[PDB]
């Protein structure tokens, strides 16, 4: 009846709240103060899809749905090679429910203020292995749900899940102010800018209200692995202007009024994608089990981390609640994240994976059959909900030539 | 917000009763009266696992719950070739969450007079394509929800999902009182009878109150494929008590009392599994979309029927309630099935279409390594509440053997 969890995140702390329903006591260890993590850099751009979504409503967590603008579809665009200026592909297809990004620097914060208003007991500290062997012998069950943090290394990258061992993505994020909306529907707009990189745009709501995240991803060492000379908040807002103005006009035109939401709306960064093994073993011989990007970190050009923390954090919760006064040992540990690797999680980086690799000719054969097969634009628009659904024919030429042609039948 | 529905079975009902709830109107065809089924013929074993019964309980429809036998487990037992009446393979695993089997003789006529109380229409008569196209001018969405009925093969079977023209399996079941009880926890209890076939049993609620189930499936014209010469009750009795004796002495000594429940829990039978398009096209052009077993129809030897039944209806049920306004056409209809099939049903039949195939050695070194090994057990009982977990591990001989290391290391 006692769950300990390092890591004051997204999952963590979704599930904290949800363990605290169910009537656990829960110890929570946080290296930030709510304040800071609000006032601090962004950590995400957070897209969260229906699902998703449907999960936080259901512990009712959505705090934000009101308030929080909506993002009702997804757009492509890929410049033309020939044409100045212009794109060779260029459609959209609506969400069949709505997405929404609700800054972390909101969510979390308040979040813990609803753990510790519901019994939670929060534990200010940078934990490290000292905290893990006194929680394991204190509590039934113990959490590592500390993200990109360092202590994360304390479970073992697992090769064969990892088909990378370097960062395949240089990472950027500039929130604003004043871009023209998208009509008639808001979009996760995706720019595909063959051979350097993406530029993702989408409304989200932050601590001064309601704005845009620029996202810009790029082949490293590529034209769009251009944050190293940028220093300051005003350098890089104009960087973030400069990609659009080089390799997306049509995307440039909504934002000739841009701001930064505030000095801290920016970031800058890279990580290879990782899975790890969700079992770690302390010296003493006591166990601790790995939650979310603690073991399934993927690249963010899909837009699933905060996603997979939901769902993770979901699948652990139902797994905790079913095993009652069973022994939370390393075989139960294993199971529960296995059910989330093989049943979900898998697929999600499989086909993430596959995207930060340059595209195969049945892959740029989907995107602009998409244009014209508008059953086709919603298949890729609504994958993004279960990626599950890009399978097996996104992978495989023969099997994509299948779908666009049952899509075709029914446009 | 009309919606017809043709077929009164347990996904049509599913649905009808969500879609009541949800304030649409619904027009549902019966070919029989709720009393003809309730004292007719069985029609399934029907073994729901959590998942699937979580369904139901959100929708309130879980009016069994606390008088049917909970299924606490799987079970696997193997006939040593080389010590008589022995097993070379037994063992078990608790399942997560308790599995039961309400009996569609009980639970479709009562779901059908919730139905009509709801405020649902209830039409009875053996619709044809004539129904077919007076609902399409009068409702939105009509829907065919007909199982294994002969209107079911409007809908273009689809040959590229459905490796199977000819059964894989005969089928018998037969439903009896006094039986020793599993102890000491209940299960399905499998038997693999190496290139003879499979027999399966628990326990199970039916219109004259608890029994166990025993299910036989035969490789066609082997030894179980002994059902043509039995054409009465008492012989049907006998015969099942036959295959005990000849293939599974260690479950005969549970049988020595056994009785029918009734005359009509008896059922034999066989099908191909076939997949199909889910949308069909009438003379008029108009156009119906197809529900559970009309467009994924499994052998039943992996127990998931009923299981894709209700997910496959709460999976159509949340596309209805996402389209509020929005057209009811070929497109939507497609994508609806699209998200069933890519996002679960098709693990679902590649897992089930491989079992009844000869297991290959990876196969049977798997279900020996799960005696020795119980977290790889709990994957097995585990994996029938979602099977998406098997993969990739039980399909590919180099994934099995890191997945029992996986499984091994946390014993
Ligand atoms: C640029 C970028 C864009 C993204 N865009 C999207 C998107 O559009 N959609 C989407 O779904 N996902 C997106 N993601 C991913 C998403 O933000 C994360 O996957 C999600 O936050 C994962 O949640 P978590 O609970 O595992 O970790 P977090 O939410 O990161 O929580 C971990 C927390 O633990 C803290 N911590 C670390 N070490 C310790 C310690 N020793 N003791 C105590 N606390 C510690 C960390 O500081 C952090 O506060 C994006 C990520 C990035 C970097
Ligand atoms: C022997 C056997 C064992 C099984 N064991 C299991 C198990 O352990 N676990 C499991 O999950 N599944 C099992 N199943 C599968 C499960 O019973 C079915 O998959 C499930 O009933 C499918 O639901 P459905 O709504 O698609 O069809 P049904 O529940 O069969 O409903 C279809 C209904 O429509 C009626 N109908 C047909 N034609 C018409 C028409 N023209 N007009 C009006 N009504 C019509 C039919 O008579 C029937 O009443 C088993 C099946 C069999 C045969
Ligand atoms: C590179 S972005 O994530 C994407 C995903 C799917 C289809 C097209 C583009
Ligand atoms: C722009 S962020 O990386 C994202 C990408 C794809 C889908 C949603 C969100
Ligand atoms: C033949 S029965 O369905 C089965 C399934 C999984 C593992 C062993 C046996
Ligand atoms: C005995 S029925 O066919 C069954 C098989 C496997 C799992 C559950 C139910």
């Amino acid at each position: 009846k006692r769950i300990a969890i390092v890591g004051a995140g997204q999952s963590g702390l979704q599930l904290g709240l949800g363990l605290l329903a169910a009537g656990y006591e829960v110890t929570m260890f946080s290296n930030r103060t709510g304040e800071d993590i609000r006032r601090g850099k962004v950590m995400s751009s957070q897209c969260m899809f229906d699902t998703s979504l449907q999960i936080e409503r259901d512990l009712g967590l959505d705090h934000w749905a009101s308030d929080c603008p909506t993002v009702d579809g997804i757009g492509l665009a890929v410049p033309h090679p020939e044409q100045k200026g212009a794109k060779v592909i260029d459609w959209a297809a609506r969400l069949n429910a709505s997405a929404q990004s609700v800054d972390q620097r909101l969510k979390i914060p308040a979040w813990m203020d609803e753990f510790q208003k519901k019994g939670g007991e929060l534990v200010f500290k940078d934990a490290g292995i000292d905290e893990l062997e006194a929680c394991t012998q204190s509590h039934d069950l113990t959490l590592v749900a500390s993200g990109k943090g360092e202590i994360s290394k304390l479970f073992e990258r697992d090769a064969h899940k990892s088909p990378y061992d370097k960062p395949q993505r240089a990472l950027a994020l500039t929130y604003v102010k004043g871009m023209a909306p998208r009509e008639p529907f808001s979009a996760v707009c995706m720019n595909l800018i063959p051979g350097v990189g993406e530029y993702f745009v989408f409304p989200a709501l932050t601590t001064t209200g309601p704005c845009e995240i620029m996202v810009f991803e790029g082949v490293p060492g590529g034209p769009m692995d251009c944050w190293a000379d940028v220093k300051t908040p005003e350098e890089h807002l104009a960087r973030s202007k400069w990609i659009l103005d080089t390799f997306t006009p049509w995307e440039a035109e909504r934002c000739k009024d841009i701001e930064l939401t505030d000095d801290n709306g920016i970031l800058a960064g890279r990580f290879a994608p990782t899975v790890r093994k969700p079992v770690a073993t302390l010296p003493s011989g006591r166990k601790v089990l790995g939650l979310a990007d603690v073991v399934v970190l993927n690249d963010p050009i899909t837009g699933q981390g905060s996603n997979n923390a939901a769902k993770c954090a979901d699948t652990y919760l139902k797994s905790i609640l079913a095993r009652g006064d069973g022994a939370a040992d390393a075989a139960w540990m294993q199971q529960t994240f296995d059910r989330y690797w093989f049943g979900y999680a898998q697929w999600v980086t499989q086909w993430t994976n596959m995207l930060l690799a340059p595209p195969p000719p049945h892959v740029l054969n989907l995107l602009g059959s998409a244009g014209a097969v508008p059953p086709l634009a919603s298949a890729f628009a609504n994958g993004f909900d279960d990626p599950r659904t890009f399978f097996p024919w996104f992978a495989d030429a023969a099997e994509s030539e299948r779908y666009i042609a049952t899509c075709a039948a029914v446009a």
